[PDB]
This record gives C-alpha cells, structure tokens and sequence, in this order.
C-alpha cells in the first residue's frame, strides 16, 4: 500500500504511488493505477514492475516527478536522453533553463546541416562534377575559361593596356575583348546546352547562379551588337554595360559550390543574423560618441588667430570624426588623421579600448557557431555511410 | 548495533552509526539518534530507514560525513545538487573551492538578469512599445524624430552651412533650426504629456532619462527666448548652450533600452568592474615603464652638436611618450611618432609583445562572462512560458 | 523463458532474450544461444551469467542492443570506452557522430605524436646530442659556428662594409671572406667525418639536412676555386652563387630539431592543411572582392578635368587594390594608399569587418589543435616512464 | 573458491581472487590473502568484506586491478579521486596520460598560489596596511609622495622647465629640487624607521624592496653633497646620478603588492617560462625568415641605372629589414618602410599571415593559466573562512 517498486532493466527503484501520480496522462500516471496489471508487465511473486530501458537515465525522470524540476545528466549525449524522455512520455519542452542549452545543441546544427532517353545523361553531365569521369573535366575547363575572364576583366582597367589616342580619350587593347569573346562563345554553348536539359524549367529558372550567368553573358552581346546609330543613346548604354561588366566576377561561386568550406560558412551565417545585427548596434554607437567627443575635445586648442577653430587639427566637424572612429575602434589606424592635443589623446586612448571590447564581445559566439558547424560537417567525411547492423524488432 | 542501512529510492547504503554522528543538527543525526522510528519512516521487517531521493547524488553528501571534505557531482546540474542538500539540511557554503565555481555559476547569473479612469490608458501608451497596437506607431515616430535631430546636430558643425559673413565671425543656415523647432514641438508635447500621466511622479523624477530629457529641451526654448539685451551675459549663455547642445545625442538610449543585447550588455558592465579595474592598472604601468624607457633609449643617437639633444628624435620627453606607448601596446600604430635608434627599435618590440600579452590577459573573463549572460537572456525568447505542469502535494 | 539476467561484477542486469538475439556474431548473440552454459560461466543456482567487467559502462553497451543507436558515455575516457567495446565485440566505427569527435580524438593525437668496431662510438658522437658529454661539447660548438656564419652573412649586405672602389663597382671587407673560409673548414670536417660513419648511406643521403649541408658548403669551394678564366661564364656563376649563399641561414634547423616546441609545431603543421587551404580561400574571395569595390567607389569623385579619372585616388586600378585590401582586412593598415572618398569610406569600414571576421573562422581550429598537441607532448615530460607493475595473466 | 564479494558502501563487487591478486603489497592484496578474515571486517553470515568509502569511484579502482590501465573518472573532482586512490594505496603517478592534465590540474593551482616591548606594535604600523587604522593612513601618505616623486621625475624632462642660459647649457627649476627634497625628507624618516624595529635584519636587507628604496634615496643626498671641487670626477658623476635617477619610478611596486592581481599576474608570469621561451625562438626564426626574404624580393625592381642596388627601397639591408618583420607580423603596421615592388607585396602578406598564426599559437595557453589562476585567488574572497564543523574520529 503507498509503495511500488519499479525495475528498469535489473536495477530497482522505490517510490510512494502519490508521487507517481503527480503528472496525469504520462506512462508512469498509468502505472500508479491500481488496475495496471493486465496492462503493464508484472509479476506477483516480486510484485515489481518490469521495463526494459536505460536505468542510469531513469534517475532523472523519476526525480522530476519527486522534486518538480527537469534537468537532463551530463554524463549522457542529448539525443540519448531525449530518446529516453520520448518513450516515458514527458514533454521535452519542460527542461529548465540552466540545461536548456547544452540540450538543444547538436538538434539544431544537424537540422541546419540538411536545409527525351538521353535527359538523365545530359543534365547529369553538367551539374555533378563527379558523377562520371567526363563531369570532372567539363568542370575544370569552366574553371580554366571562368579563371580567363576574370583575369581579362581585372586586367581592363590597368593604365597600361588604355593608351590614350572624340579627340583623345581612350582605347583598350583590341585583344582584351578577343579573349573575353573566346570565353563568351563557349560559356553560351553551356548555357544554351544546359537550359535545354533542365527539368523543372521554372525552377531552374528560380535559381540564382543561372540568371547570374545570363546577365553576365549578356553585356558582350549587346556592345557587340550595338554599336552603330543614335550617338547619344549608344554612348550612354555602352558606358552601363562597362559598369556592368563587374557581374562576370560572380561566377566564381558557381563552381565553389562544392567545396565543403564554403557551405559551412554559408550556413554560419545564415544561423548567426542577430549576432551581426548586435555587432553593428554597438559598432554604430560607439562610432557615434567618439566621434562627437573628440571633435569637442580638440577644440581647446583652438588658436585665437582664426575665425574657424577647424585649422590645427584632421578633425574639421563629427562626420569626418566618424571615420577615425571607425578606424581607430578595429586596431587598424592608417595614421592620415590622428589627434594632436593633449585632451584628444586620452579620448583616442578611450576609442582604443572600447573598440576591442565592443568588437571581442559577439565575435567569440559567431567563432564558436562556425567551429561547431565545421566539426559536425567534417565528421560526416569520416563516416562515409554503414549497413544498419541493428535489425529491430528483437 | 554499530552498523546501519539506508534505503534512498530503493538503493541501499551503508555505513557505521558512528560516521552518520560526525555533524550534529543535521537529518543524518536524528537519524543516527536510537529512538528515531518514530521519527523516520522504519520497518522492522528489513531494518532500513526508508527515503525518496534521488539515489545516485546521495552519494556524495553521505562522502561528506564519510571524509570530511564536501564536493558537488559534475554530472547533474548546480541546482539540482544545491536543492538536495538543502533538503538535507547541509549548508552549501562549505563546499571546496575546488569545485566552487561552478557549483555558484548559474544563480549568479539568474539573480543577476532578474535585478483618473484613463491614467492606466495613457501611461501605457507611451511606456510599453507593445502593450497596444498605437504604441508600435508613437514608438517610430519618436524614433524619426530622434534621428532627425540627432542629424541636424551633426550637420551644424560642417563648414558648408556655416558661411562666414561682430565684423565677419560665421552663421548657420536658417533652416537648420527651423528643423529643430519642428522637432522640439514635438519632444515638448510628449514630455508635458507624460508627466502629468505618470504615476509616483517623485520617482519620475528620479530617473535619468526623463532628465536627460528635459535638459535636452531647456536649451532650445533658452536660446530663442534670451536673444536679447545684456551682450555679455548673453553672449556668453549662448556658447554655453551651444556647447551644451550635445545632450541631445544622448536621447538616442531612450528607445534602445528595449534591445535585449543592449540589456545583456549593460548587465555584463555591472557585473564585471573588477576586471576594468585591473586592465587600467596594467596599462598604467605598461605606459609608464615603457615611455621611461623609450625616452632613455633614444638619447643613445644624441648628435654632438645641439644643447638640447632631442632633435633627432620624436621623444622629446616623457610624457609625450605616454601617447606613443599607449598606441604601440594596442597593436593600433598611426605611425605619427616611432623610434628610429637601433636601441630604440629594440623597446618597441618589447612593448608591443607585453601590450599584446597586457590586454589579452582579462579580456577573456570579460568575454567569457557576457556569452554566459547573453546565452542565459536568449534562452529565455526559445521558451515564453508554461502552465505549471507539476502539482505538488502528491 | 524469454527473460536473460546478466551479472556483470557484482551488478545485476536482466533484459530479454529477444534483445540479445539483434546483432548477431557478438558475444551477447553467443549468450542468447539456449546451449551456451558449456562455454560462458553460469551458476544454476542464481541462472546468472557472470562476467568480470566494469558494471558502469556496460548499460551503455546494453542499450545499443535495446534502441539500435550507440553512444559513448561521457564520464569515462575515451580509450577506456573503447577497450571496453573491443571486449565485448562491438566494432567502434558505429557510433554517431553526436559523440564520435569525443572518442576519437586521444587516439589521433597519440598516434601522431608518434609518427668497424668504433662505427656506434663515432656515429652517437655526432648525432645525438646528450648521449654522453663530449656530444653536448660538439653541439655546442656546431651552434657557436652557426651563429657565426649567420652573422656574417646578414653582415655582407650591409653599405658600411662595401665600399665602393669594372670601374667603380663595390667591393665586400676581406676578412668577412676569412671569417667564412674558418666557419667553412669546421663544417667541411664535420660533414666529411659523419658520412664516412653512418649506417645506411642511401637512408642518409635521402635526409634533407644533409643535403642542405652540403649545398651551403659547396658555394666557398666553387667561388674559391673560379676566379680565373672564361670571364662572361665566371661572372654569371659568381652572381648566381652570390644569391644562393641564402640557403647557409637554413642549417639553423639543424639543432633545433631537438627543441620540444618546434616538433609539436611541426606536428600541427602536417595535421592542419585543410584549414590553411579554407583560409586562403576565404582570404582570396575577400581581397577580389573589396578591391572591386573599392575600385568602382573611388571613381565617383572623378574631377570631370582629366581623361584619365585616376588622378585624385590611390587606386588606379584593381590589381593595385589587391594589396590594399590585404592589408586592411588583416588590421595592419600601414597607410600607404587609404580611401579618400565618402563612398570609399563605407567599402573600407566594411573591409575591416569582413576581413576579421574572415580571419578570425579557422584561425581558433588550427590553435585548438596545436594546445592539445603541446599538452599532450609537455606530459611525457613530467612522466619518464615507469616498471609495469600490473603483472598480467592472473 | 575463486570467487569474492566486496561490500563498499552498500554496493556489492564481484570479482575472482586473481584478479584482485595482480598488485602486490596493496589493501587488496592483503584482502587476497586467505587468512585476512582476523585484518578486515568480515561475516560468515554474508560471506562479504564490509568497507566504509564511496561506492561509485571504487569501480575505476577496481576496473585498474581488472584490464591493467588507471585512469580518472570525470564525473567527481580531482582532489576526490586522488584522496581515494590514495586510501587503496595506489600511486597516484600511475595513471594514463590521456586523463593526467585534468587530475592534476587543481593541487598545482593550489601549491603555486601558496607559495624592546614596542617592536610588534611599530613594526606592523609600517608593514600590515589593515593591521589598525593608522596604518592604513600611513599608507596613503607614502602613496601619495610616491605619486608626487613620480611626477616631478616626469616633469624634470620637459623643455618648459629646462630654459637655455659652461656657456649655455640649460638648467632645471630651481623647484623642481625642493619638492623633491620635501619627499625625500619624508623617504628617509620611513626608511631609517623600519630599518630599526625589524627582526632579522639579514632578512630584511635580503629583500629586494629595501635596496630599491635606498639606491632611490641615496643620489639625492650624493648630489646635494657632492657639489663641490674635483669637476671633471663631480661632472661626471653627476650625470651617472641624473642617469640613475629613473629608480625611484620602481617605488610604485612597494604600495601594489597588497593587490590581488598583481599577486595573480606575478604567480602566472613565474609558472610561464617555457611559454616565453617558445615565444621567442618562433618570433626570432619568422623575423629572420621574412628579413632575409624581403631583402631579395625588393632588389628584382633594381634600376640599371645606379652602381648600389638599394636607392628605390626602404630595405636597403637584412639587419634594418629586422624592424619592419617584427613591426608587420604583430599587425602594428608603423608605415615607417613598406614593400614598393609586386614581389615584395606578396612576402609582405605571407608575413602577415605568419606573424598571426606563431603569435596565436602560445598566447592562449599563457591566457588559460592567468584565468585558472585568478579564478582560484578570486573564490577565496568569496569565502573567508569557517570553523571546521565536520568533527574527526567518529
Ligand atoms: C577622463 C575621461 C572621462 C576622458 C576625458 C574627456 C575630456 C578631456 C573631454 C570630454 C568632453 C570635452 C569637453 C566638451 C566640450 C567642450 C566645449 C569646447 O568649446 C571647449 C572644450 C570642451 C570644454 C571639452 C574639453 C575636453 C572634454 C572635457
Ligand atoms: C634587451 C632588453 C632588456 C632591452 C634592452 C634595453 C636597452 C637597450 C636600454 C634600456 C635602458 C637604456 C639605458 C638607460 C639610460 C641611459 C642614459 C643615457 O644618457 C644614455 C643611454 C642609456 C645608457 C640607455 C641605453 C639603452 C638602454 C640600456
Ligand atoms: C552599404 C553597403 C552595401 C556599401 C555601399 C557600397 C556602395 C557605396 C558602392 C558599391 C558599388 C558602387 C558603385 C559601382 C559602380 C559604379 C560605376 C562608376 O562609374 C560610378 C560609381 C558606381 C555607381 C559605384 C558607386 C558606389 C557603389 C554603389
Ligand atoms: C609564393 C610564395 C612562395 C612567395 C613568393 C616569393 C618570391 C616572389 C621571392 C622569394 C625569393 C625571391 C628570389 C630570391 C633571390 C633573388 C636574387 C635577386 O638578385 C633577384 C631576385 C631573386 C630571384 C628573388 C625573386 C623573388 C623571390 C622568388
Ligand atoms: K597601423
Ligand atoms: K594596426
Ligand atoms: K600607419
Ligand atoms: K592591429
Ligand atoms: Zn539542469
Ligand atoms: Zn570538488
Ligand atoms: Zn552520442
Ligand atoms: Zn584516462
């Protein structure tokens, strides 16, 4: 009477039925009926009731019916004890907040860490690099024409390759856009091959990387087609395009894709928005006082000559003072404007030193996120794959 | 006799009388007391005093009568074990340093984030952001205002609206304080409004952001009302007040005290005085050593020819070179003064290894202690609140 | 019938037949076995299983057979936990990843760390520095002629030691090349002497300190031996030697390869390329990046005055803009080219964070890897060895 | 036969007599011995040996006996396990490295951080700040002539207070003299009063703080004395003393040894040798590395036009390009000397990058030691004493 004896697994456990009957709907509310026997395993020779689960674990579910608080054990991994939580029947949104964390840690990384008899071959052909032998190189020559271009576009604007010869102006080199038409031959063949071969037309169109190509395709046919009449309407358009031009440099994304350092820090810093919303909250603050303080603080040494004080110092009013703030609160200090009276030296000492508290603050947690994504991402090229040894129902 | 067993949640533990009679007062001691049956629950039949606890931290209180000395389990959780032998009646402040730390780590943080039929109607509409769907829209049209003048303020100061035309001196542009009225009509009205709606009007008084406020508008209403007589009385108010115009920049933390980072990180500046403390002392003696020393250093090239051997060097003393040691042991570097000796050269790197070392040293327990508060407040977003599952009385 | 009791040291555990029976080949499938009291120790009085076994890790063991997923507990070490699968029969490459860097992270270290009657007397002189006293002797003068010619040849380039006097030409001090002849002497006897006594010549010559050896003797020899004829052949080789007489600041290396500190360097070293490979990477999409930018912002404050708009700026193009973002996003800023445009500004405050950010990702990998590798090293010194006092076979 | 129970605490081990029989000279192996019933508690009744200790950590001690391997258990202190083993009579210096850091991690914390009827009553004036109240004003009086001393010392080489008036020359204020003949009056007293009334004046001579407070003493006494004849001797003994004047600056450390951190950092910086030294030798090879190598990439840009090669660049040698090494890998970045030459802009940021990584690497150890540290001398203030309520001899 008022006493039950539990048995996880050959270890046993004592405890009042009152105590078990606290949380109603639960596994353990069922065992605390008297007319349990028919539904449960039992056996009236002990008069203890049988289970078959962890019983170091069992420890903690039976105190949080004892005392009121959940907390998880640190001696087991979170899915374990998550699992073993799920079977009893006890909501896992009920632990408290001083083992919350460490809780629900590796859940919330592994979740992110996952968020016409000729298509097949064609379409295969070009997405996956390694998917046959001639995919690997299909995507080293879009590497090697990818590479060209990008060195032709940087090379455009070297003073070199623009003699000056409309009265004077300026000439590229005729070659430079020889080069950048061998390139733009072959990426519109892969372009036209591959949008012929998609499935899911829409969707391919909804991609980002493939209208990135298309704009970048784009520009050399439209100068090359469009230099003939309407002086003033070509001369305009052709100076956009030559501004455009820089959308070419993107497509280096297209083929990093695949490296694995790259998807883990994208997925950083899709998980870490309100760490870099707060970073640039305090930067913004701290930028703003300092600059207003060190403009007041070199004011002292204002000579009495002049009918503007701005004379002997960098620090002419507070917007200019914004960027030696900013300078000066990342450790960077190129030196073109620095403070020159006593009083503006020990505000640059005060800007040195907030700024590397207030940039050390959130840094540390965006670190720690990446280094957990990087580890967990990594493991997995460890552990190719196995066969599920554990055949269940014994 | 001599020898006794105790049952806590059907696992035994045993141990002689006279180890259980070591601390008088406590539970174990009225247990070891012979005529405790009636006290504590006893049967005859097995001679075990019977309890319902958590058995696997029992453990460690019972090592403590055991041994002598008091150590805490690291696989359960601070409060878990604090709750357990306050039911045991042991007073938590004997634990060893050994393991304090830790034990004391999540209460202090706890304790820490934790530290007329219209009256109810208006003041709620301008206190709470979100207590109604009016207040969202006061709240951002505070914020315009707030960023307007904070602009106009930082746009008084640039040369291109102050034109120089008293003989010639200089004049701000007129609109510049037409926007300013515009705005401070505005900041009048929602003070008078909430002063008159707030309840306890001394402590009102006593906080710092309605006086921020106020003096925040006084000058404004000064300087259109005193553009009298009494020239040199007046004149000097008024560079007073211009000077003064600053607290206005300060309006701006009136609306942010709702961002929890800002929360968290004012938390962390209360909590963590120690550390500023010892980081100015360790700069102050780095700055004084080491300018001591580069001032010695340089005089090694003194030039033959000059009474003042400083003429070679950008060390003309001293105190001059606290700026310069300041600059180095940040790793900031303006490049505005540095030792140009073959001795001097060999100071520089000194201070810059020991400012690196300087700083690093309490940076990491200043950093270490906002991710704690800042983990502990965002936890508490995850999990809004429950429904009090547990009903205790069992 | 259908119910097994295990009796692991003392602690008795009961679960299913049917449990048992899932992974097949392991001792436990053996133990499921009806006929195997004939091979496992059993007691018909208790009709337990007994096993000599720690009880505490086995109920981890256990409930990989009950729920299919394994675990490793984190209250033992990981070569523990591992032994202990060995035992039973569980191949280790199945635990999840949740807790597998955990487990497999000693054993990486460790293993890293680990990774003619006369012949003996004269070959032990040479080789190992402390393996009698006369070797110390030998390496302390090896290091004493070392120094020397490194000194020396930091010496050369210096303009008070080459006088200018072919016409004018410059000519090196003579007793800098005596100075060398002596250093030169000693080397050439002590490489000489050494590969006469060393066993397995192949094995030697393939070692690359003895080929740098010999490369920086040889230059002396060849220089002192052509400075005849063939005037066009001999200044060329005179000059290309003059360049190669770096490769003698490399014998350095020679005694430091029994410095504690530069083997755990160069075992982190090996052990880390895939996170300096994920730091250039990420340096270079950074510095292609911002130097576009900054190229296409500057260009805004163009003087509508000069054909080329590259007159106001510092960069004049992009590649140029390569070095400067190097050095900003690294926080060195040496000042040299800055932006000087509002717009520029921007790009540059967005270059700084950026830059530490990018830098401050794997940076924390690398230096976790070599604190374990230096922890783990420097605790061998503090333990010698001992006599293996647990005699097996019991 | 064959076959033991071993009762500790309530909880039952099984294990075989040969087991327990591996270890000489040990409690178990006296508990092996089959006349043992007369040396530890035994009953026929149960057939077990009783014990009075921990039931959850003799399972590793045990496990030690059962596979051969000693490790720790991570779920209890340090100080707590070694106690245990010590009771069994294990040697402690038998554990396995992968779990030897963590167990003896506290005691070295601990051990470092701890290592004529008027005498008593003027002795403690001087000394003990605390020990009454008007030591505590003593103390604020030598602090504040140290601070005034200190201020003179600074102000003494300012050119305000040299004027130029032997022909020319320049003198100090006569002032300047006085204030320091006032502390040094003060000084003096202090000292020749506690050289009197302290014990063991071997001690007290031996101690480094007296010897600077004399040698700071003696040169103001020697110059007001030594003003006389014998110029050449005086002339130059008095610029020795004006030389030696800087060590009276070092009197601020006698008032700050009573600060818990400086008691910290002292006890970090005396337990971090070999970390400096690693420091070191990193910092000297990447300096000479990178000299060496920025010294031949900035000579490819030589004009063909002058006969020495250094006229373009800043590096016209190795020794000079030492400095700019050392001031470019700390990420100081002077802008002093920088590379002009496309070669040498990529040496410059592989020094960049390098400095980075070998300054990363030992700091954060010296970092982890001043935070265990002053961790552990910070918890002591938190708990001043208690009065040892656990009683022994139960
Ligand atoms: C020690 C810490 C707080 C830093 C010290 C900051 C001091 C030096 C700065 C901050 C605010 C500054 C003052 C703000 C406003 C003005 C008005 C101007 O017309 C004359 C200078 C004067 C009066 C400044 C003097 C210098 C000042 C007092
Ligand atoms: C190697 C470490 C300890 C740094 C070396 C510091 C050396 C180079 C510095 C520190 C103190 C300096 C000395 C202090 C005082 C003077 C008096 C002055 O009239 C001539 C130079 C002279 C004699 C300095 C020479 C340079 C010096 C010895
Ligand atoms: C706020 C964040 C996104 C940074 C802002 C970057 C801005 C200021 C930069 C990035 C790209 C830049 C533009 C890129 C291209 C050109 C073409 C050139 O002929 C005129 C300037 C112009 C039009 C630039 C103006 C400045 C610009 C818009
Ligand atoms: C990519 C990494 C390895 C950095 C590249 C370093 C290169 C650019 C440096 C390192 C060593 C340098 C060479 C070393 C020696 C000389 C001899 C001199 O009379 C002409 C330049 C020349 C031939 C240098 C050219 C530049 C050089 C090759
Ligand atoms: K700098
Ligand atoms: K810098
Ligand atoms: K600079
Ligand atoms: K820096
Ligand atoms: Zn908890
Ligand atoms: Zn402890
Ligand atoms: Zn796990
Ligand atoms: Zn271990």
């Amino acid at each position: 009477s008022e006493r039950i004896v539990i048995n996880v697994g050959g270890t046993r456990h004592q405890t009042y039925r009152s105590t078990l009957r606290t949380l109603p709907g639960t596994r353990l509310a069922w065992l605390a009926e008297p007319d349990a026997h028919s539904h449960f395993d039992y056996d009236p020779r002990a008069d203890e009731f049988f289970f078959d689960r962890h019983p170091g674990v069992f420890a903690h579910i039976l105190n949080y019916y004892r005392t009121g608080k959940l907390h998880c054990p640190a001696d087991v991994c979170g899915p374990l004890y998550e699992e073993e939580l799920a079977f009893w029947g006890i909501d896992e949104t009920d632990v408290e907040p001083c083992c919350w964390m460490t809780y629900r840690q590796h859940r919330d990384a592994e979740e992110a860490l996952d968020s016409r008899r000729w298509q097949p071959r064609i379409w295969a052909l070009f997405e996956d690099p390694y998917s046959s032998r001639y995919a690997r190189y299909v995507a080293f020559a879009s590497l090697f024409f990818i590479l060209v271009s990008i060195t032709t576009f940087c090379l455009e604007t070297h003073e070199r390759f623009n003699p000056i010869v409309y009265y004077r102006e300026a000439e590229t080199e005729a070659f430079l856009t020889y080069i950048e038409g061998v390139c733009v031959v072959w990426f519109t063949f892969e372009f036209l091959m591959r949008v012929i071969f998609c499935p899911n037309k829409v969707e391919f169109i909804k991609n980002s990387l493939n209208i990135i190509d298309f704009v970048a395709i784009l520009p050399f046919y439209l100068e090359v087609g469009l230099s003939g009449l309407s002086s003033k309407a070509a001369k305009d358009v052709l100076g956009f395009l030559r501004v455009v031009r820089f959308v070419r440099i993107l497509r280096i994304f297209k083929l990093t894709r695949h490296f694995v350092g790259l998807r883990v820090l994208g997925h950083t810093l899709r998980a870490s928005t309100n760490e870099f919303l707060l970073l640039i909250i305090f930067l913004a603050l701290g930028v703003l006082i300092f600059a207003t303080m060190i403009y007041y603080a070199e004011r002292i040494g204002a000579q009495p000559n002049d009918p503007s004080a701005s004379e002997h110092t960098h620090f002419k009013n507070i917007p200019i003072g914004f960027w030696w703030a900013v300078v000066t609160m990342t450790t960077l200090g190129y030196g073109d404007m620095y403070p020159q009276t006593w009083s503006g030296m020990l505000v640059g000492a005060l800007c040195a030193l907030a700024g590397v508290l207030t940039i050390a603050m959130p840094v540390p947690v965006i670190v720690n996120n990446f280094g957990m994504y990087y580890s967990l991402a990594m493991a997995k090229q460890k552990l190719p794959k196995k066969k599920k040894k554990h055949i269940p129902r014994p």
